[PDB]
């Protein structure tokens, strides 16, 4: 036996030959695009091949062999449908459903505060899906860039315990939500600031990562961390919105000054730096696909479905997720545990950064916010799919009514 | 080929006929108890033919055979490794190795607030499992009555839910955590008590069981309940609490008349006598053991996991596992969500009722409380449970770190 | 010289007699009324002569002599224009004015929650004046009984000081205003109520009086008080008030609980009857004449204008006068004491016990409240009055603008 | 008859010439300082003819007439015993015995978060009073300069209502205290500062006085009319504690953002430049002596009771003394209403300004500070006083059990 050769057999048929393009779309099937990093020597193969013999190129059981061996295991794993989700080709359909029935809500206002979200268009509406195996899916206009805004924030947050561990973080930021009229106070009354997820945390959190380089090192660093994240599919950055963040900042510095006054960042912070810094780090681009990619590392443990390498620890991870739960999207943040029970977060500019823990990481993207500050199609599309697929955080994955599990087969 | 035959070979060794006490033991390290209900015609066969010949008490194949033809499929899950915990037997000793380990949190103070919850003694601790399958495991003072207190909330939360519906319900009751500085109000700002673990929105979801008979049939009506939740298993009542918990509930008739003067019960309510009908659902009684295997039902989609019959709808489940996460233990709410991340309820004897969804259920108890009115041990045993298995609810099921994985075996 | 020789020529005309009615109509341009109870002696003299010789009806000087001799030294201060109000006569007829102004303030509603105070017409309206020196004045329906409801409250914050001191009193009951969305609370941060002029803080108030009997012995002592402040004019007492302020208590009841946990009251303590004795004491009557000389009484340092006695001790008086200033409007006592600078308190029956220290005391009473609680005309009058008469608590007596004073001559 | 012979006769005693010392001693009890601005030209005849006839220093009864002709409405008042305190010379004994009453309360902190005001010793106090009429007095440390600090926010409000009218100003600031759980927040439910005498609404109100004018001359505006408050007597202005109010104001400025982005101020207001003549304002600097007469000016409707100048309108200076009853000394302002029942405002620098109305006014000042940011021996002052007389707003002026009254005789 072999298992190069019994998964040829697997894709020849019983034929002797496989045309290679028959290859290429069973292997799309999977879901893995062709372009997957983990699978880059096996297209190196058969982009040799492709010249060598132009002469019919189908692949025998020897030549098959001599693309694929090197990548077999992920393959194999594509091939025996052993993926988070193994019938990837119909989950995409009830996507598609979803994301065109969330594509007729039209309500909701663009945020005009600044003049470049103000340019974006109400009918933009991308949904991008990657799972813990790298399976790909994109519905809607999923490659036009948009900053990260408020997005950024579980990013940021993740690299800071990352890098520091969850104890010394928390000295400086809460672990809980405010309550649902306290979206007006700053600080908790361990005068911390109650949670990353906030603009008072979260200006706390910037202040903790990479101390003592200036802010062009600082914004480097996570940008190289950012870019692992995605498996260095597409990071940005928007100079026109930083602008207009720094003219326009006038609750950011309030908050920076109250922050100041009752010492709540770390020795030999320069306060109007770090606003400089977050100004910086919200106006970061991604798109539909490359934060999807992001929104997946976190669904896998710290790993990075498309490329494998370890990018944030567990610690990291966990925390993240359990503070994006509670205080993920507004004053939304409690009902939407309720009713979704997925880690999430929001963005001024449309976007939802969604997770469902060892399933998929996702990106909605839709410029009109509702009267909370949160995508109208983003979160209609996330109500839809927790009401098809047993991803509620609190699903039974045994006895789950209705629900569809795209996790299992028959 | 055939069940019972194939399962008397693994159990058989190649030899004669299995001793029956060979069976036994076999039988009790899948965790089951020989009182499993599942399991009574399969032990009623087995003590007819104890009796039958009494000379040689062992079992052939055909004899085998008609002892096990009846339960014969939960006996293979069991036999084949195929229970959520394969090995149960390591996993009982890291139970009992996180008992004794809590066993030295000797601090805290009884609740007097009574005389009935002051006459526990400090010292009694038990900690008691039931997985979603029906295995079971015990360790310390696992079947001494207590009641449930606040641990009552969600249980009558999910009654109400599971025969009223999310919609109705929540016309009455909120759906969020309060916030750490809203401790001491009633009601959220819409006029509604803030969510069904707080005593104001208890006090408002029982108002709405069972509306319309008087307090006796409502009472009967949530013990039949609790009867199939446990299994069958120890649910008794404590009138003498109960007499003192009417006596003493000033805070309680206070939020009474609060919440009958903003009109927060349904219409046609008798406030005072849901006062008592309130008083009554805080001195049910249970153990460490009955009350286990409620707390499994809820990790089980509302399945008994020892009888097997459908207690409760999975809307009941998933919106009562939602609000134990946020709204469960007191003001510790927020740090146990971040740190333990599991479905949870205390009371103030010093119960906790645990649940791992898809995994098990759990009682500790210990009387003292913390400074927050949460059991000592309890707390340091949730602590602990989650430093050694990936079942914090946003763990990774692949990369854990240097965590366990009891749902995996070598 | 002598006293009564000199008022007889001020009144005599050069001449030899007056008419009896020529001294009756000189005297009620005093202001006084005859029935004042310190011309008592001299109208049962004059009584008595009028009788003795029916034809005259002219008294000489021994004559006049013989009925003013026991009151001469209050008739001269009244004749030699030395009451606190010189030119009372023309002050009346701008409370005349005042009075027909706010006459056509035609909107608020009557508070409606108990059927008693809802039968009272909306056009009621009456304003009553009595003076530091007894001087009176009424203009329309000033005889009408209705309840103080809350106006009781400083009535009896006044008994409770006057008979136990401030120090004690002040364990029990704040003395600042709680905060204008603290309307909601019940408790300052030191577990007491924020100040005797809002629910929580009266209930405890009542709890002080009188303590060790019972209740209608309680209430008694209350009725005696309350009789002297009015100088012995209408106080009564509606029954029917009483039963639907008993049944409809809800929010009092809550009140009264909530004290009873946080342990508010002092010991022994019966809290429900303490709330039956709260709805009776809101269920005193007074008209707008009698109520005014209680109002006096606390403009007077405690002394019953038209009786002389003693009623309340001076530090009752001003206490009283201090926390009616700063809480006793409901939410718009800060804006009433900006703008009118009074000491006044309001009732949910249309009645503001009104009182310019040093000068008068007031009852104005329309039944109609706007939407804080407060009687519309009885707010359009004393905004009114303080623009006319440099009465605002913090005017000046020497500068005032373009201002009258009543208390000055020419 | 003839005025100024009226008053001859009355210190002449019986005799035919007046010694001119005689007279001035007789003109000091009354209270009056001869330095007072309405005395001048009765007070530059005198000397004028003490070197005219370096002979025998003694008035006959024309010449004491054209010495106070000009000034004899003012001298019969104070020598027919008119004045508002009548017996002023036993009432200085009393304020006497109660600063030495509060003088020996030695607890508190002395501000340390500048090393301006950490400068200050602890054992400085002075107390200053000045009535309605002119008459002073003064004891202890009452010379020594100091800065308003927060004690500036009820003369800044009362500038800008003069200026602008109650209505125009209360669209930017609240007329009510936050409440004892709201000392925290900047903003009540309006989204205005809560009133003028916090630092939220401070701040704001000193956003509408003069606008459209640069920092400079804004100041000069508000120097003018402190000086005419307090009679010409010393104002100045602190540079040292200024800087040092910048340097550390991250708190202020804090305010400062967020009432931007409220839209709390009005159009086209620089906030940062509005944070400075904030800073300006709170280190101008009085003695204890000078601010008594500004607290006078407001004691007596507006007119300087030193100099019968009309400085502040009576809408000024009315809504000025109520929002000092009510938000005037930081969370104590509660129990200071009830059990004192004065206008007063407190500062960081140890002063609390005082003002009884229709009486006096007073400037109290110990540095060192109790746990809520007011002097300590200037609020055992102000109980003592208000236990001794019956100046409490709510006192009876007719019965009054056991106080004094020294509007009486
Ligand atoms: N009308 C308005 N809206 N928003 C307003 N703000 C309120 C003041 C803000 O600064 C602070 N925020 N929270 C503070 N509270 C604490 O630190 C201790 C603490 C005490 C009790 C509970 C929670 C914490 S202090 C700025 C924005 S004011
Ligand atoms: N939405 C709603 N409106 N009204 C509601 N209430 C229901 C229950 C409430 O009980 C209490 N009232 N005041 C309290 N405050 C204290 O004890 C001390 C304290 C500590 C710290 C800061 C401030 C104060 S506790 C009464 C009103 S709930």
């Amino acid at each position: 036996p072999s298992l190069e050769d019994l998964l040829f057999y697997t894709i020849a048929e019983g034929q002797e030959k496989i045309p290679v393009h028959k290859f290429i779309t069973a292997l799309k099937s999977t879901g893995l695009r062709t372009s997957d990093p983990r699978l880059k020597e096996c297209m190196d193969m058969l982009r040799l091949t492709l010249q060598t013999t132009s002469d019919g190129v189908m692949l025998d059981k020897d030549l098959f062999k001599k693309c694929v061996q090197s990548n077999i295991v992920l393959l194999t794993q594509a091939f025996r449908r052993k993926f988070v989700i193994p019938d990837f080709m119909s989950f995409t359909s009830h996507i598609d459903e979803l994301y065109e029935s969330a594509k007729k809500q039209s309500g909701g206002k663009v945020a005009d505060y600044i003049p470049q979200l103000a340019k974006f268009s109400p009918d933009l509406w991308g949904v991008s899906v990657c799972t813990a195996d790298g399976q790909r899916h994109s519905t809607g206009d999923t490659k036009v860039p948009f900053c990260l805004q408020s997005c950024v924030k579980p990013l940021k947050y993740a690299i800071a315990v990352n890098d520091l561990g969850t104890e010394y973080v928390h000295r400086y930021v809460g672990k809980e939500p405010s309550g649902l009229r306290f979206n007006k106070l700053f600080l908790n009354e361990d005068d911390k600031p109650h949670n990353p997820m906030v603009n008072a945390g979260a200006i706390v959190v910037t202040s903790l990562i990479k101390q003592g380089v200036n802010n062009a090192e600082k914004f480097d660093y996570v940008m190289q961390f950012l870019n692992k994240m995605a498996g260095n599919e597409y990071v940005g950055f928007s100079n026109a919105t930083f602008q207009s963040e720094r003219e326009s900042g006038d609750r950011n510095f309030a908050i920076g000054y109250y922050l100041k006054e009752k010492k709540c960042f770390p020795e030999g912070t320069d306060m109007v730096g770090i606003l400089d810094f977050y100004f910086q780090l919200c106006s970061i681009e991604v798109t539909c696909e490359s934060a999807s990619v992001m929104a997946a590392t976190l669904a896998n443990g710290g790993f990075c479905p498309i490329t494998g390498e370890r990018v944030l620890s567990p610690e990291a991870v966990r925390n993240t997720l359990s503070l994006m739960h509670s205080c993920g999207m507004y004053d939304f943040s409690g009902q939407f545990a309720f009713h979704v029970g997925l880690p999430a977060k929001s963005g001024v500019a449309g976007g939802i950064l969604l997770v469902v823990p060892n399933v998929m990481g996702m990106m909605c993207w839709s410029p009109p916010l509702d009267k909370m500050g949160n995508s109208v199609k983003g979160i209609h599309f996330c109500h839809d799919l927790v009401s098809l697929c047993n991803f509620h955080n609190y699903d039974n994955l045994r006895h789950f009514a209705k629900k569809l599990d795209p996790r299992r087969e028959g």
